């Protein structure tokens, strides 16, 4: 069959979909991707066809408003899921037009949208053909819908709808014991961890005699750990699939699958606000005991928290614990027959 | 566990191996695939972890013997099987200092190597793992091991082998009709189309009223153009820009064939590679040409299954051309070997046949 996959504006929401996207492929589907025109390398990079959903990067959405007029950013946890479903809104009402263009010269049989790619749902029910959500990190995929459905009322009212609709299927790739008490029914599914790729250098999957602390996005000049910064002491492009499983910490801000690919490794993180703001997703991580959760701008914080995730071996032990959640998940190639079933 | 899958030096024998290697690491497992340094990108651009196995380009290997002597260059195909097994075999046998060196910081449990990827029976002899070969095309994957073997008798023999060992599995991904009566027993898989990838555009998956012909990487263009077809030329990005201002009006360029091809009526090709596969798996004819006369013969046996034609000239490629579109014959045995090809195992339940050798 044709799936239409649709991720949204940065890499990790691309990388989110790649293993089910390549898996139905595998399976002898005929498999599209498509992301706003800057990710449209990194489908590619995939190894996915790609096709662009908009001309314009997700900062366009961000910080304006349909008429063009500037949105500031949000300054509370509350105000970020109403802002971020605005602006997922704003992105996939920018999406209708060049999904509608390919979607009429080569037809999906089913769509398949990340967590906030609402132009999935839209462009499924204006096809009439199911929409699965998959969710796209360990954060709750519904999180941004009361504000994503304002946004979107007009576009809604259009195809007959109050309200989102709910998905043919939920994909949840979250571990169990990180769901919450409130999550829905889904079909797991085990996420591999997947990124771009380039040339591999022996340094990127041998380990040292030193703790290896992989930072991605001073301190921790007196650990004397080897630390390794994944930019755009070594420094530069860093594969994480390869690289985290060599990792004794890695230091992020939990947006993105960087936690699923520490947590799948079995390797202690260090979580950092994204903004002003603890992800809510990492707070989680924290509380099991697999992650310590730290303010950067707090001196010597990081430092002493490097120290703990290091000393301490129960960050480790929680951190397999979830390892060995993610690994007894159904795999991709099993959830392609959950994809089948939808539409046979 | 750590999978080396070993691929050599032209894309193809890098995308042969893409669909179980990126099976391998959807089931969970490590996956590596190594090639020479100017196929690297082509392993990155399938979303694989890479790694080099030489710095040297195929040329070095194919123009000179290991001691700097030039080599005599095949003028049948006979000579050709001969050829290949000796230059496959010294790109094996240049390729195993970094394999040595890759495999002594991560040990695979397994390695997989495609047809003449000799360098991975070797390293995983060596390291005492199984060696699983795949077939990168429907040509016979064990054509040049003679040849082969006398090019690596030095390092077989410090490995106490008197030839080229067989392998703990034979994956083959011939579709059964194509098979040839002497084939050896193997694991069969279905072969699904991929490539590198980039943004796509509307022409590349829409198909028109009128015929579409795919040239793999003139005269042609002005005939076929009158008045019945429209000609796709696939090139590489060296020569795009010279071609598309030497014949205007003309897609070429970037072509992504897993894409392009179900939409084509004729797939016309010298028969290297994966794309007889490609072609076949979306049903469609082929029009085969060879490189002075050095046929291939997986291309032989399609056009004696009557799925492609092989002719030997300008004109005649526009003659063979109208008759793989009006005769609906070549379409109709194109489609059974696509059917073929459904009915193989899933990449995804191969896999279960590498974790057997293992465990
Ligand atoms: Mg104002
Ligand atoms: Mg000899």
């Amino acid at each position: 069959m044709k799936i239409l996959f649709v991720a949204a504006g940065s890499p990790a929401t691309v990388f989110a979909l790649a293993p089910l996207a390549t898996a139905a492929r595998n399976a002898g589907h005929d498999v599209f991707m498509g992301a706003v025109e800057d990710m449209v390398p990194y489908i590619a990079s995939a190894g996915i066809p790609a096709v662009a959903t908009t001309d314009l990067p997700i900062r366009h959405f961000i910080t304006m408003d349909r008429e063009g007029n500037p949105v500031r950013m949000p300054e509370t946890p509350e105000e970020e899921l109403d802002f971020a479903g605005h602006w997922f809104g704003r992105m996939a009402a920018g999406s209708m037009d060049a999904l509608r263009e390919v979607t009429a010269n080569w037809r999906p049989d089913l769509v398949v949208g990340g967590s906030m790619s609402f132009a999935a749902a839209l462009i499924a029910a204006e096809l009439g053909v199911p929409y699965v959500r998959q969710a796209w990190d360990t954060g709750d995929a519904w999180r941004t819908d009361p504000a994503a459905s304002d946004e979107l009322r007009p576009e809604l009212r259009a195809l007959g709808l109050d309200r989102l609709p709910d998905p043919a299927l939920f994909v949840d790739i979250c571990p169990p014991s990180l769901r919450p008490a409130d999550a829905p029914p889904a079909q797991m599914m085990r996420w591999v961890p997947a990124n771009g790729q380039r040339r591999l250098e022996p340094w990127m999957y041998t380990k040292g005699n030193r703790p290896r602390i992989l930072v991605t996005s001073a301190d921790m000049a007196a650990l004397d750990a080897e630390v390794v910064i994944a930019t755009l002491v070594r420094a530069g492009w860093v594969p994480l699939d390869v690289v985290v499983p060599t990792c004794d910490v890695v230091v992020h801000h939990a947006g993105g699958v960087t936690a699923l690919t520490a947590m799948n490794a079995g390797v202690p993180q260090l979580i950092v606000p994204q903004g002003g703001n603890f992800v809510e997703a990492g707070l989680r991580i924290s509380d099991f005991g697999a992650a310590i959760t730290v303010d950067e701008n707090t001196p010597e914080a990081v430092e002493k928290a490097c120290g703990e995730l290091i000393g301490n071996p129960s960050y480790a032990e929680r951190a397999r614990e979830l390892s060995a959640e993610i690994a007894a998940l159904p795999l991709p190639a099993e959830v392609v027959g959950a994809l089948e079933g939808l539409v046979e």
